[PDB]
Protein backbone atom coordinates (compact mmCIF):
# COMPACT_ATOMS: atom_id res chain seq x y z
CA UNK A 1 0.00 0.00 0.00
CA UNK A 2 2.45 2.56 1.30
CA UNK A 3 5.72 2.31 3.26
CA UNK A 4 8.16 4.83 4.72
CA UNK A 5 11.26 5.35 2.54
CA UNK A 6 13.45 5.41 5.66
CA UNK A 7 13.48 3.72 9.04
CA UNK A 8 10.81 1.21 7.95
CA UNK A 9 12.43 -1.76 9.78
CA UNK A 10 13.75 0.09 12.86
CA UNK A 11 11.31 -1.43 15.28
CA UNK A 12 11.24 -4.96 13.88
CA UNK A 13 15.03 -5.16 14.12
CA UNK A 14 15.01 -4.23 17.81
CA UNK A 15 13.97 -6.22 20.84
CA UNK A 16 10.21 -6.50 21.25
CA UNK A 17 10.48 -4.65 24.55
CA UNK A 18 11.62 -1.53 22.66
CA UNK A 19 8.24 -1.04 20.96
CA UNK A 20 5.82 -3.15 23.06
CA UNK A 21 4.85 -0.23 25.26
CA UNK A 22 1.84 -2.06 26.73
CA UNK A 23 4.37 -4.32 28.50
CA UNK A 24 6.42 -1.39 29.85
CA UNK A 25 6.47 -0.96 33.63
CA UNK A 26 7.59 2.56 34.57
CA UNK A 27 9.26 3.27 37.89
CA UNK A 28 7.13 5.95 39.53
CA UNK A 29 8.98 8.36 41.81
CA UNK A 30 7.48 10.68 44.40
CA UNK A 31 5.79 13.86 43.22
CA UNK A 32 6.12 15.29 46.75
CA UNK A 33 9.64 16.43 45.82
CA UNK A 34 8.10 19.07 43.52
CA UNK A 35 6.45 22.39 44.39
CA UNK A 36 4.06 23.70 41.72
CA UNK A 37 4.64 27.40 41.02
CA UNK A 38 2.41 28.40 38.11
CA UNK A 39 0.14 26.95 35.47
CA UNK A 40 1.67 26.96 31.95
CA UNK A 41 -1.13 25.28 29.98
CA UNK A 42 -3.85 22.65 29.77
CA UNK A 43 -4.93 20.10 27.20
CA UNK A 44 -7.74 17.57 27.28
CA UNK A 45 -5.39 14.91 28.70
CA UNK A 46 -3.12 16.90 31.02
CA UNK A 47 -2.22 20.15 32.72
CA UNK A 48 1.26 21.62 32.78
CA UNK A 49 2.91 23.56 35.60
CA UNK A 50 6.21 25.25 36.19
CA UNK A 51 7.62 23.71 39.36
CA UNK A 52 10.68 23.57 41.62
CA UNK A 53 12.32 20.37 42.87
CA UNK A 54 12.59 21.20 46.56
CA UNK A 55 15.50 18.77 47.09
CA UNK A 56 17.92 20.48 44.67
CA UNK A 57 16.22 23.79 43.68
CA UNK A 58 15.92 22.77 40.00
CA UNK A 59 13.21 24.52 37.97
CA UNK A 60 11.22 21.98 35.94
CA UNK A 61 7.88 21.50 34.19
CA UNK A 62 5.38 18.97 35.55
CA UNK A 63 2.73 17.53 33.21
CA UNK A 64 -0.03 15.99 35.32
CA UNK A 65 -1.87 13.31 33.36
CA UNK A 66 -5.66 13.23 33.80
CA UNK A 67 -8.34 11.44 31.67
CA UNK A 68 -5.51 9.38 30.23
CA UNK A 69 -5.79 5.73 29.27
CA UNK A 70 -3.21 3.71 31.15
CA UNK A 71 -2.20 2.41 27.71
CA UNK A 72 -1.70 5.95 26.36
CA UNK A 73 0.37 6.79 29.46
CA UNK A 74 2.65 3.77 28.90
CA UNK A 75 2.99 4.75 25.24
CA UNK A 76 4.14 8.29 26.00
CA UNK A 77 6.48 7.17 28.80
CA UNK A 78 8.10 4.41 26.73
CA UNK A 79 8.53 6.74 23.74
CA UNK A 80 10.20 9.36 25.94
CA UNK A 81 12.51 6.71 27.44
CA UNK A 82 13.47 5.52 23.96
CA UNK A 83 14.20 9.13 22.90
CA UNK A 84 16.49 9.81 25.90
CA UNK A 85 19.39 12.04 24.96
CA UNK A 86 17.97 12.78 21.50
CA UNK A 87 18.97 16.14 20.08
CA UNK A 88 16.38 18.85 20.74
CA UNK A 89 13.84 16.44 22.19
CA UNK A 90 12.46 17.59 25.53
CA UNK A 91 14.31 15.85 28.35
CA UNK A 92 12.17 13.64 30.60
CA UNK A 93 13.71 14.01 34.06
CA UNK A 94 11.39 11.60 35.86
CA UNK A 95 8.07 9.78 35.96
CA UNK A 96 6.31 10.45 39.28
CA UNK A 97 3.03 9.91 41.10
CA UNK A 98 1.11 11.62 43.85
CA UNK A 99 1.93 8.90 46.44
CA UNK A 100 -1.65 8.88 47.79
CA UNK A 101 -3.91 9.25 44.73
CA UNK A 102 -1.41 7.53 42.39
CA UNK A 103 -2.17 10.10 39.66
CA UNK A 104 0.85 10.01 37.30
CA UNK A 105 2.88 12.97 36.09
CA UNK A 106 5.89 13.58 33.86
CA UNK A 107 8.74 15.89 34.90
CA UNK A 108 10.55 17.71 32.09
CA UNK A 109 13.42 20.13 31.83
CA UNK A 110 12.35 23.76 31.92
CA UNK A 111 12.59 25.95 28.80
CA UNK A 112 11.97 29.71 28.91
CA UNK A 113 9.75 29.87 25.79
CA UNK A 114 9.32 32.95 23.60
CA UNK A 115 5.69 33.43 22.52
CA UNK A 116 5.57 32.10 18.97
CA UNK A 117 2.95 34.52 17.63
CA UNK A 118 5.21 37.51 18.25
CA UNK A 119 8.45 35.66 17.45
CA UNK A 120 7.36 34.49 14.01
CA UNK A 121 6.85 38.09 12.88
CA UNK A 122 10.44 39.14 13.83
CA UNK A 123 12.67 36.20 12.83
CA UNK A 124 15.55 36.93 10.46
CA UNK A 125 16.35 34.76 7.43
CA UNK A 126 19.19 33.12 9.35
CA UNK A 127 16.97 32.57 12.43
CA UNK A 128 14.42 30.66 10.35
CA UNK A 129 17.11 28.47 8.81
CA UNK A 130 18.66 27.91 12.25
CA UNK A 131 15.46 26.96 14.09
CA UNK A 132 14.16 24.80 11.25
CA UNK A 133 17.51 22.93 11.27
CA UNK A 134 17.25 22.46 15.04
CA UNK A 135 13.70 21.09 14.70
CA UNK A 136 14.80 18.76 11.89
CA UNK A 137 17.45 17.31 14.20
CA UNK A 138 14.68 16.31 16.61
CA UNK A 139 12.50 14.80 13.89
CA UNK A 140 15.34 12.89 12.23
CA UNK A 141 16.23 11.55 15.67
CA UNK A 142 12.73 10.36 16.58
CA UNK A 143 12.09 8.95 13.10
CA UNK A 144 15.43 7.08 13.36
CA UNK A 145 14.12 5.67 16.67
CA UNK A 146 11.02 4.37 14.94
CA UNK A 147 8.66 7.05 16.26
CA UNK A 148 6.32 9.54 14.57
CA UNK A 149 5.46 12.65 16.63
CA UNK A 150 2.08 13.30 14.94
CA UNK A 151 1.51 16.74 16.52
CA UNK A 152 4.20 19.05 15.16
CA UNK A 153 3.02 22.68 15.45
CA UNK A 154 4.35 25.96 16.91
CA UNK A 155 2.75 25.30 20.32
CA UNK A 156 4.81 22.07 20.57
CA UNK A 157 8.11 23.66 19.54
CA UNK A 158 9.51 25.54 22.51
CA UNK A 159 12.05 28.20 21.51
CA UNK A 160 14.14 30.18 23.98
CA UNK A 161 15.14 32.95 21.59
CA UNK A 162 17.63 34.40 24.12
CA UNK A 163 19.70 31.20 24.48
CA UNK A 164 18.81 29.86 20.99
CA UNK A 165 17.46 26.61 22.46
CA UNK A 166 14.72 24.60 20.81
CA UNK A 167 12.82 21.59 22.16
CA UNK A 168 10.11 19.45 20.61
CA UNK A 169 7.53 18.75 23.35
CA UNK A 170 4.24 16.89 23.90
CA UNK A 171 4.80 13.31 22.82
CA UNK A 172 1.28 12.32 23.92
CA UNK A 173 0.14 11.64 20.34
CA UNK A 174 3.39 9.99 19.22
CA UNK A 175 3.36 6.41 17.95
CA UNK A 176 5.70 3.67 16.81
CA UNK A 177 5.90 3.16 13.04
CA UNK A 178 5.37 -0.42 11.83
CA UNK A 179 5.13 -0.96 8.05
CA UNK A 180 1.61 -1.57 6.70
CA UNK A 181 0.02 -0.60 10.03
CA UNK A 182 -3.15 1.47 9.75
CA UNK A 183 -3.21 4.42 12.14
CA UNK A 184 -5.92 6.69 13.46
CA UNK A 185 -6.21 9.82 11.32
CA UNK A 186 -7.48 11.87 14.31
CA UNK A 187 -4.01 13.20 15.10
CA UNK A 188 -2.19 16.52 14.70
CA UNK A 189 -3.76 20.02 14.90
CA UNK A 190 -6.10 21.15 12.14
CA UNK A 191 -3.75 23.63 10.47
CA UNK A 192 -0.88 21.10 10.49
CA UNK A 193 -2.76 17.98 9.38
CA UNK A 194 -1.35 16.41 6.23
CA UNK A 195 -3.65 15.72 3.29
CA UNK A 196 -3.41 12.00 4.08
CA UNK A 197 -5.23 12.60 7.36
CA UNK A 198 -7.83 14.86 5.77
CA UNK A 199 -8.73 12.20 3.18
CA UNK A 200 -8.85 9.38 5.77
CA UNK A 201 -5.73 7.55 4.52
CA UNK A 202 -4.58 5.43 7.47
CA UNK A 203 -1.34 3.89 6.13
CA UNK A 204 0.77 6.98 6.85
CA UNK A 205 4.29 7.30 8.29
CA UNK A 206 7.00 9.73 9.52
CA UNK A 207 6.33 11.88 6.45
CA UNK A 208 3.22 13.25 8.21
CA UNK A 209 5.59 15.19 10.47
CA UNK A 210 7.38 16.59 7.41
CA UNK A 211 4.11 18.07 6.10
CA UNK A 212 3.59 19.76 9.47
CA UNK A 213 7.17 21.07 9.43
CA UNK A 214 6.56 22.43 5.91
CA UNK A 215 3.50 24.29 7.19
CA UNK A 216 5.66 25.88 9.87
CA UNK A 217 8.37 26.81 7.35
CA UNK A 218 5.78 28.44 5.08
CA UNK A 219 4.38 30.47 7.99
CA UNK A 220 7.87 31.68 8.95
CA UNK A 221 9.15 32.71 5.51
CA UNK A 222 5.82 34.19 4.37
CA UNK A 223 4.61 35.44 7.80
CA UNK A 224 1.06 34.07 7.23
CA UNK A 225 0.45 32.11 10.44
CA UNK A 226 -1.08 29.60 10.24
CA UNK A 227 -0.31 29.20 6.58
CA UNK A 228 -3.33 26.98 5.71
CA UNK A 229 -6.16 28.34 7.89
CA UNK A 230 -9.08 25.93 7.58
CA UNK A 231 -12.36 26.57 9.38
CA UNK A 232 -12.85 22.79 9.93
CA UNK A 233 -11.22 19.60 8.62
CA UNK A 234 -13.11 19.75 5.32
CA UNK A 235 -12.16 23.38 4.71
CA UNK A 236 -8.57 22.55 5.67
CA UNK A 237 -8.21 20.37 2.57
CA UNK A 238 -9.89 23.04 0.43
CA UNK A 239 -7.31 25.59 1.65
CA UNK A 240 -4.51 23.20 0.70
CA UNK A 241 -6.03 22.46 -2.70
CA UNK A 242 -6.30 26.17 -3.49
CA UNK A 243 -2.48 26.22 -3.39
CA UNK A 244 -1.35 22.75 -4.49
CA UNK A 245 -4.11 22.30 -7.10
CA UNK A 246 -7.18 20.08 -7.47
CA UNK A 247 -6.04 17.97 -10.43
CA UNK A 248 -2.88 17.30 -8.44
CA UNK A 249 -4.99 16.16 -5.47
CA UNK A 250 -6.88 13.73 -7.67
CA UNK A 251 -3.65 12.22 -8.99
CA UNK A 252 -2.52 11.57 -5.41
CA UNK A 253 -5.85 9.94 -4.54
CA UNK A 254 -5.65 7.76 -7.64
CA UNK A 255 -2.10 6.61 -6.89
CA UNK A 256 -3.05 5.35 -3.43
CA UNK A 257 -6.59 4.19 -4.29
CA UNK A 258 -8.04 6.65 -1.79
CA UNK A 259 -11.79 7.13 -1.50
CA UNK A 260 -12.85 10.77 -1.14
CA UNK A 261 -15.75 11.63 1.19
CA UNK A 262 -18.46 12.94 -1.17
CA UNK A 263 -19.03 16.03 0.95
CA UNK A 264 -15.86 17.34 -0.70
CA UNK A 265 -17.51 17.39 -4.14
CA UNK A 266 -19.47 20.55 -3.31
CA UNK A 267 -16.61 22.52 -1.72
CA UNK A 268 -13.28 21.69 -3.45
CA UNK A 269 -13.98 23.63 -6.64
CA UNK A 270 -11.34 23.75 -9.37
CA UNK A 271 -7.94 25.28 -8.64
CA UNK A 272 -4.67 25.45 -10.52
CA UNK A 273 -1.42 24.73 -8.71
CA UNK A 274 0.02 28.06 -7.58
CA UNK A 275 3.61 29.21 -7.81
CA UNK A 276 5.15 29.64 -4.35
CA UNK A 277 6.43 33.06 -5.44
CA UNK A 278 2.77 34.21 -5.31
CA UNK A 279 3.09 34.48 -1.52
CA UNK A 280 5.98 36.96 -1.59
CA UNK A 281 5.24 40.60 -0.65
CA UNK A 282 7.25 43.60 0.45
CA UNK A 283 7.26 42.65 4.14
CA UNK A 284 8.36 39.00 3.73
CA UNK A 285 10.65 39.28 0.70
CA UNK A 286 13.83 39.40 2.80
CA UNK A 287 12.96 35.92 4.18
CA UNK A 288 12.33 34.23 0.84
CA UNK A 289 15.09 32.91 -1.42
CA UNK A 290 15.14 30.41 -4.28
CA UNK A 291 16.53 27.83 -1.83
CA UNK A 292 13.70 28.39 0.64
CA UNK A 293 11.09 27.97 -2.07
CA UNK A 294 12.70 24.83 -3.47
CA UNK A 295 12.80 23.26 -0.01
CA UNK A 296 9.21 24.25 0.72
CA UNK A 297 8.02 22.84 -2.60
CA UNK A 298 9.60 19.48 -1.69
CA UNK A 299 7.88 19.37 1.74
CA UNK A 300 4.35 20.61 0.96
CA UNK A 301 3.49 17.85 -1.51
CA UNK A 302 0.33 15.75 -1.48
CA UNK A 303 2.29 12.54 -2.00
CA UNK A 304 3.61 11.73 1.45
CA UNK A 305 6.09 9.22 0.03
CA UNK A 306 7.72 11.89 -2.16
CA UNK A 307 8.18 14.52 0.57
CA UNK A 308 11.74 14.95 1.76
CA UNK A 309 12.77 12.94 4.78
CA UNK A 310 14.02 14.94 7.75
CA UNK A 311 17.59 14.01 6.76
CA UNK A 312 17.07 14.98 3.11
CA UNK A 313 15.70 18.31 4.28
CA UNK A 314 18.72 18.85 6.55
CA UNK A 315 21.00 18.19 3.56
CA UNK A 316 19.26 20.83 1.42
CA UNK A 317 21.25 23.93 0.37
CA UNK A 318 18.86 26.16 2.34
CA UNK A 319 20.66 25.02 5.50
CA UNK A 320 24.24 25.45 4.21
CA UNK A 321 24.65 28.83 6.01
CA UNK A 322 23.66 27.13 9.27
CA UNK A 323 26.04 24.20 8.83
CA UNK A 324 28.88 26.55 7.87
CA UNK A 325 28.30 28.55 11.06
BR1 LIG B 1 7.08 19.94 28.66
C1 LIG B 1 6.49 21.74 28.48
N1 LIG B 1 5.23 21.97 28.21
C2 LIG B 1 4.84 23.24 28.12
N2 LIG B 1 3.62 23.76 27.84
C3 LIG B 1 3.74 25.08 27.87
N3 LIG B 1 4.99 25.43 28.14
C4 LIG B 1 5.69 24.30 28.31
C5 LIG B 1 7.04 24.04 28.59
BR2 LIG B 1 8.33 25.44 28.87
C6 LIG B 1 7.42 22.73 28.68
BR3 LIG B 1 9.23 22.24 29.09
Amino acid sequence: GSRARVYAEVNSLRSREYWDYEAHVPSWGNQDDYQLVRKLGRGKYSEVFEAINITNNERVVVKILKPVKKKKIKREVKILENLRGGTNIIKLIDTVKDPVSKTPALVFEYINNTDFKQLYQILTDFDIRFYMYELLKALDYCHSKGIMHRDVKPHNVMIDHQQKKLRLIDWGLAEFYHPAQEYNVRVASRYFKGPELLVDYQMYDYSLDMWSLGCMLASMIFRREPFFHGQDNYDQLVRIAKVLGTEELYGYLKKYHIDLDPHFNDILGQHSRKRWENFIHSENRHLVSPEALDLLDKLLRYDHQQRLTAKEAMEHPYFYPVVKE
